[PDB]
């Protein structure tokens, strides 16, 4: 049915809303600790790196 | 076409869950490893904190 | 409307590939950094193994 398809297609797509904004949600979650990882061990790098003096 | 394009739509959400639940997948790997990664980094500072004494 | 009810669903799928594909970008961003970082922790700590000899 016509109707019945878009009410499917209305309700599919508040889904993948949600499941988009959560993406995001753990995408820059996960962006923000790689940037603080990433920092951390180049600062741990750096303190070994002055250790032969 | 209404027809014609509610099918262009529904073609258009199934791309969307495919793409959706991909990108669901590369940020929970990218949770895990960032959280791993800044748990070693913290261990490598920890050591360093340590090698004064 | 259903020609009303169309439009709405054409246009928020349209916004749901912008932020499917912003989500996957920051994903994958994410993923690269994490490995960097998680690989660099894992050469701060084998520097500092290789300290007690």
């Amino acid at each position: 049915s016509s109707n019945a398809k878009i009410d499917q297609l209305s309700s599919d797509v508040q889904t993948l809303n949600a499941k988009v904004d959560q993406a995001s949600n753990d995408a820059n979650a996960a962006r923000s600790d790689a940037q603080a990882a990433k920092d951390d061990a180049a600062r741990a790098n750096q303190r070994l790196d002055n250790m032969a003096t």
